[PDB]
């Protein structure tokens, strides 16, 4: 199959997390197209993939704020082709914030509402992603299995 990973990451944690997910999926036979959000265009971005993995980190405080490069992508999520698309969502952040991995919640939320098939609950990394490598890998293994 073809899986599309797109991530918004500012200190490279979620990017690190995407790359490990990309590797797991590619080890299991998939063709994996991994792309930073800052380099993509929403209009038809999911066209042709069987699996779309979205990746974002959380900024902000009192309300949910998304990583700046992911914002135009989230604002045009209706134009990507999410309808019927097997999807799953991930993101790094810090549990001391009110909204722990809040962006993960706002994307899964917008997706569900656009008719996507959320194949697994999002992966919410707290702190250093390198300390949670088993979790990322395990979560990739589980998304592959469900689709
Ligand atoms: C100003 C500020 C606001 C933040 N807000 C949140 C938050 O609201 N929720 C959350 O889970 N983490 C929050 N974080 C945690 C960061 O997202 C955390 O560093 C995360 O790993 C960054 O992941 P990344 O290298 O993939 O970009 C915040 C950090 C800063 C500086």
């Amino acid at each position: 199959p073809k899986a599309l990973i797109v991530y918004g990451s500012t200190t490279g944690n979620t990017e690190y997390t995407a790359e490990t997910i990309a590797r797991e999926l590619a080890d299991a036979g998939y063709e994996v197209d991994s792309r930073d959000a800052a380099s993509v265009e929403a209009g038809g971005l999911f066209e042709g993939f069987d699996l779309v993995l979205l990746g974002c980190s959380t900024w902000g405080d009192d309300s949910i704020e998304l990583q700046d490069d992911f914002i135009p992508l989230f604002d045009s999520l209706e134009e990507t082709g999410a309808q019927g698309r097997k999807v799953a969502c991930f993101g790094c952040g810090e549990s001391s914030y009110e909204y722990f991995c809040g962006a993960v919640d706002a994307i899964e939320e917008k997706l569900k509402n656009l008719g996507a098939e959320i194949v697994q609950d999002g992966l919410r990394i707290d702190g250093d992603p390198r300390a949670a490598r088993d979790d990322i890998v395990g979560w990739a293994h589980d998304v592959r299995g469900a689709i």
